RNA sequence: GGUGAAAUACCACCCUGGCGCGGCUGGGGGCCUAACCCUCGGAUGGGGGGACAGCGCUUGGCGGGCAGUUUGACUGGGGCG
């Protein structure tokens, strides 16, 4: 629970095949937001089951609650 | 606040289903017509069929018409047993 309140999130994929999670705060330091986008990049790449074959992380995007929609390239 | 398995703003990504249009390629329907076949009927020009069927290779399938072999041993014979 320590983590739960110091800096928690976690994963889970919904039906058809997607994951949902907070990777930073709005006004938060940009670089930082990058740091978290990555946090997700890693943890995810990890969880990524071995029953893959091709384009696994198909579409990865930074989007906001009630705001913009920006697909992203978490490779760099 | 509530109703529930789920909660409603609005901004996200992802499916079931029907249509917009854009690349690939699958089915196919029409004279032609110049290769091609037959051509013509008395001349290398007319005509008749025509991208077909001829025909090269590769595909799969029939296929005794043919081919080359085979189709056991024991056992008061050999077979049948």
């Amino acid at each position: 629970i320590r983590e739960i309140k110091a800096g928690r999130i976690e994963f889970r994929n919904d039906k058809t095949g997607a994951i949902h999670a907070p990777v930073g705060k709005a006004s938060f330091p940009p670089e930082k937001l990058a740091d978290n986008i990555r946090a997700f990049i890693r943890a995810l790449e990890a969880h990524k089951p071995e029953g893959a074959k091709g384009t696994f992380l198909r579409s990865v995007y930074v989007t906001t609650t009630m705001g913009p929609s920006v697909r992203i390239n978490p490779h760099s």
